[PDB]
């Protein structure tokens, strides 16, 4: 549970926003890329796993599950690469709702920056700090610290 | 102290590696940019503060301390922007040593990727996971979890 993350790819402004969600907390990291490719997804997972103890990643689609470059990055970084089949049907709903909430936040900040990437990092900040009471950033630290002890 | 980070800029391959160090743990995040500017440093701090609870940042030089774009990002993200004067002289030394260790790790991995940015994220991963017994990634989670509770 503490080490499981889900990839999610959504689109805005003709660009792709790649998101990693820590499933147990709802904490996210995200980036804007011009298109989803294996190399961009592999680089994103390398960043993520140097920053949090990523044990398992559920990939977002079959092309990133198949990609040799993504499998190579997961080898390099010690991540178990898994498919992202929603065996629990509640799961695609949770992801869908997250994409809608993120796009809502992006719209609320959009005029505060020229570049979409800046708006997306403002939305990551607001999402991770929102108290639901604990925020997702607090939840992820508590879960992982509890795992370490 | 759980919320204090130090900026650090080092150079390699004619490019700039911008590093944020969580001072109490030694955990780092880093990126490669073509040159240090206010806009790049501001964007880097916006990413960092969406991911960890960044209360104070000691800037790496006077140009980033003066920059109104950097001050604006620190406003946006709730960070107190401070100078980085090494009132404790041991601080100079610790940062210098870290830059030498990072460059050493980058050389150990450099042939495993074409682009310097990939080598620098491999180095961030090795640095944060190295046990010296706890790693810096474990220390930062413990410190922040202790602070939440
Ligand atoms: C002079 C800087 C260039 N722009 C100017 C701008 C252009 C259009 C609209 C608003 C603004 C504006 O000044 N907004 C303020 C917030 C106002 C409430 C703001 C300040 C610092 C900040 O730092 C992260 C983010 C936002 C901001 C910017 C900075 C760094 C970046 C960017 C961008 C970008 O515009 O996307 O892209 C990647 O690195
Ligand atoms: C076909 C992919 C392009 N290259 C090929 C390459 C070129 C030169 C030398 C080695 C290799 C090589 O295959 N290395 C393996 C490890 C071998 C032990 C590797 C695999 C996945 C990985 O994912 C993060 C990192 C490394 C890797 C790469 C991927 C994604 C990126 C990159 C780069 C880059 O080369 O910098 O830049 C930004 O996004």
């Amino acid at each position: 549970s503490p080490g499981i993350w889900q990839l999610d790819c959504t689109h805005l402004e003709g660009k792709v926003i790649l998101v990693a969600v820590h499933v147990a907390s709802g904490y996210i990291e995200a980036e804007v890329i011009p298109a989803e490719t294996g190399q961009e997804t592999a680089y994103f997972l390398l960043k993520l796993a140097g920053r949090w103890p990523v044990k398992t990643v559920h990939t977002d689609n079959g092309s990133n599950f198949t990609s040799t470059t993504v499998k190579a990055a997961c080898w390099w970084a010690g991540i178990k690469q898994e498919d992202g089949i929603p065996y629990n049907p509640q799961s695609q709903g949770v992801i869908e709702s997250m994409n809608k909430e993120l796009k809502k936040i992006i719209g609320q900040v959009r005029d505060q920056a020229e570049h979409l990437k800046t708006a997306v990092q403002m939305a990551v900040f607001i999402h991770n700090h929102k108290r639901k009471g604990y925020s997702a950033g607090e939840r992820i630290v508590d879960i992982i610290a509890t795992d370490i002890q």
